[PDB]
């Protein structure tokens, strides 16, 4: 397990590369992989509906769940579920929304989540729907994740602007 290789060392304890999230947990059999949820838990796009599908729909039967006992979560709160196929654990992480209003502030509290777990295999955080800009998650996480994080970023033209500012 924690088979990772190709991976760009941008500091001690941050990496990046250009890849699928989810083609590199079959290929890395990642103790953690980090899932961007929302905060009910559905899985319906995005990287969280990338890793349902590759779970079978099993990632969201458990999710459910969860949600019956506990309720919707709270922005930049996070629970572990089972990994399934793709890994031993999955970290769920809420991020802010900043088109919802919700602060910017709180990606740090999102982030922080990360120091649970020794290696984890994770994308961005509240980038895309969630409205915050990608360079500014990344600034966010290596200055609160203090674990090993090896980041996979689909996107080659936004992984080559992450590398230039970064290295």
């Amino acid at each position: 397990v924690n088979s990772f290789s190709g991976y760009l060392k941008l500091t001690d304890n941050v990496y990046i590369k250009n890849a699928d999230i989810v083609e590199e947990a079959k290929k890395v059999k990642p103790t953690v992989v980090v899932n961007a949820a929302n905060v009910y838990l559905k899985h319906g796009g995005g990287v969280a509906g990338a890793l349902n599908k590759a779970t079978n729909n099993a990632m969201q039967v458990e999710s459910d769940d969860y949600i019956a006992t506990n309720g919707p979560l709270k922005v930049g709160g996070s629970c572990v579920l089972s990994g399934h196929n793709l890994a031993k654990h999955c970290l769920h992480v809420v991020g802010p929304n900043v088109n919802k209003g919700e602060d910017i502030q709180l990606l740090k509290s999102a982030y922080e989540n990360f120091n649970q777990h020794e290696v984890l295999l994770a994308p961005l955080l509240s980038a895309g729907i969630f409205g915050a800009d990608p360079i500014h998650s990344l600034r966010v996480c290596v200055d609160t994740v203090r674990t090993n994080v090896y980041l996979a970023v689909f996107d080659k033209n936004l992984y080559d602007k992450l590398v230039s500012s970064f290295l």
